[PDB]
């Protein structure tokens, strides 16, 4: 017999805040439409959605999809469609589909952890390029180009942001394009907060603004329908030029016939969720996001040592710490632990980002949950300062 | 720019195709799930409390209930020793994620469902294949098994209720199976997504409910038995013995899963519903109706000339050997499963699909009008080919 695997409490007298739940569902404040809702039992009643799909989808599950992110500059059709088991699940074919062992993709710094995650479990290296949190959180173009060797297989662009908050303006999208280009490697968008954008920039998909560079776009009703527990997301296929062909197309549907795709009434529900679900669901979504980002940011912001950088979009904000003013602590997991220890606020230190020294917050929280943890946050801060 | 990949038959035009083939037991609508099914999912629906983030291994009180439904003293299950999946397909990738290396090995049945060598050999596992007995009910061929394992054998895979097979193993040669891995120290990955699904004179055993030495990481799931296939809902069932898989094994079952994140938690949280509510009456009816649809198919095509099916005791499927000394015109079961189309538009699965030659596949699961028409076209096609 030889079986082997293959290769800090809270202040007890203050209720616990947590700022660091990435789940916008969490506290009941951000329930989905009644439409979606209806849409999922209506596709339940009819009794069409309950046998085995194709492993990429049913037909007309994709069409929908299709005609829903379809435009002119980036045209879609049901064969540049395959459904997912959630976004992770669609970024995970797209990164196994295009990088080998040996190969590298491109991460952003900060950025979501499942990128490095996925890639270093199936033996592709991991190359972080910077965002500069006094742009805006913009990519560093000159260290992303320089980046960029013979081994780069894809280039891992996640606009708008989690953990940053951010939206890439359309010049940055079309400079970020120019570079893909100009070294030949195509790009993996994570488009998840696609259309969540609340502020005075406006939400471009990346493919949308592409003519030479093969893009493999990802997204899902996770955030959007704030359904993550549904487990659907898709990948859109936005070939370039014949870069990707049939072969990636390909690839794709072979590897999805592994799991076998997401789960049929929440294929079936599609339709009713992208044509019934109101207009005032989601701009109600982005002004309680908007005026929680405001409140957060406001906060944050009239505290001596912290430096948040406000968002413009998705579901959170960077706040960086001015190490210096507080000499006790040596990093923001040191910070984090004591501020649950003296204040029971939890805030999610950004080296788990791989970006030291700041902190992310989720702005889905209830504001009078929002209110209480960042007053918590400057008396703590006040408490720990030194000049 | 590189961007490169990572490492037919026309029917008789005048008769309507009738397929017996397809995997899927939903295809003509005479197996809908039961209305408790479909209600215990309005109800986690309406509820609201079952949209957000699930751990990757499931909710709590969804593992709990599994637990409940499939625990015994026999074979304790706890919360802690379920996995939900996306469907059993994934529960079957994760098992085999996690026992197996790229080199290693893993012994599979012939006839066997093709799942396991295309997961296999994806991930870079070696598949060896052992054989079952036509003649004796597919029984699992006991000293080749115990032969063909080597040193690098990670893992033995066992289907029961079989699918392509129709079988289902008595409690004698489960003992007898167990038996053989036990003092050749192999772990068994049971696949018993057809468990309870048993309509003649055999008890269903679960592999697990047998062993006292053996750890087995047993799969399952919604799929079969409660005839809703695509709401991709499985799980793994963790019945280990002597700590032989220990925490490393359940950890690295959990590590994996956090990668896909876990099935969608409208159906974990429908779950209890489901179990608890279900009527025994809906089990009942679907065995009944196999049963006799099993009893005419089996019957029909023992009389025909040539044929010779083995009769199942469970799962959805039969298997009918082909007399290919009494059908010169043909080479294979590929081919005659495609003259039989082209002639009397009925697809039945050749067995070399399955890595098994001379045999087809037949689904007892067809409305038993359509069962009966194909059987009567098939007889037709057999007569008018047979030789001797
Ligand atoms: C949530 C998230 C995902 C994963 O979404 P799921 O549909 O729940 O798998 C992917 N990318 C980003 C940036 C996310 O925040
Ligand atoms: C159908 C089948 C499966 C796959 O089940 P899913 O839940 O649909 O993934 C696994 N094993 C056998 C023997 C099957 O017939």
């Amino acid at each position: 017999w030889s079986v082997r695997p293959s290769d800090v409490k809270p202040n007890p007298n203050k209720t616990m805040i947590s700022l660091s739940i990435g789940d916008p569902t969490v506290f009941g404040n951000l329930p989905t439409d009644p439409e979606v809702t209806q849409a999922m039992k209506d596709a339940l009643d009819s009794g069409k959605y309950n046998g085995y799909a194709p492993s990429i989808g049913f037909l007309s599950s994709r069409e929908e999809i299709a005609s829903y992110y379809h435009c002119p500059e980036a045209p879609l059709e049901a064969k540049d469609v395959i459904l997912t088991s959630g976004c992770s699940q669609a970024i995970d074919l797209c990164l196994a589909v295009l990088a080998n062992p040996g190969q590298n993709i491109l991460v952003p710094r900060p950025g979501f952890s499942l990128y490095k995650t996925l890639a270093e479990s199936m033996g592709i290296e991991v190359k972080l390029y910077n965002l500069l949190p006094e742009k805006s959180w913009e990519i560093d173009l000159k260290q992303l180009e320089y980046l960029i060797d013979e081994k780069t297989a894809c280039l891992i662009v996640n606009n708008p942001s989690n953990p940053c908050g951010s939206v890439f303006s359309k010049r940055h999208l079309q400079k970020i394009l120019a570079v893909a280009a100009r070294q030949c490697v195509p790009i993996l968008a994570d488009e998840i907060y696609g259309d969540m954008v609340f502020s005075d920039c406006k939400y471009e998909p990346l493919a949308t603004l592409s003519t030479d560079v093969p893009i493999l776009s990802c997204g899902g009703l996770a955030k959007r329908w704030l359904v993550p527990g549904w487990r659907l997301g898709w990948i859109l296929i936005h070939d370039r030029r014949d870069i990707f062909g049939n072969e990636i197309r390909d690839g794709l549907v072979k590897l999805s016939q592994r799991i076998l795709g997401p789960c049929t009434i929440v294929q079936g529900a599609l339709k009713s969720i992208l044509c019934r679900t109101p207009g005032e669901f989601y701009h109600n979504t982005l002004s309680f996001l908007k005026s929680n980002a405001d409140l957060c940011y406001g906060a944050l912001a009239a505290i001596p040592g912290l430096r948040p950088v406000r968002p413009s979009g998705a579901m959170y904000l960077m706040v960086g710490i001015e190490m210096e003013h507080f000499p006790e602590f040596e990093n923001d997991v040191e910070f984090t632990e004591r501020l649950v220890a003296e204040q029971s606020v939890h805030c999610l230190p950004a080296t788990c980002f791989e970006y030291p020294n700041f902190i992310r917050v989720v702005i889905t929280v209830p504001e009078v949950m929002m209110l209480e943890a960042c007053s918590r946050i400057q008396e703590f801060c006040e408490q720990h300062y030194h000049c």
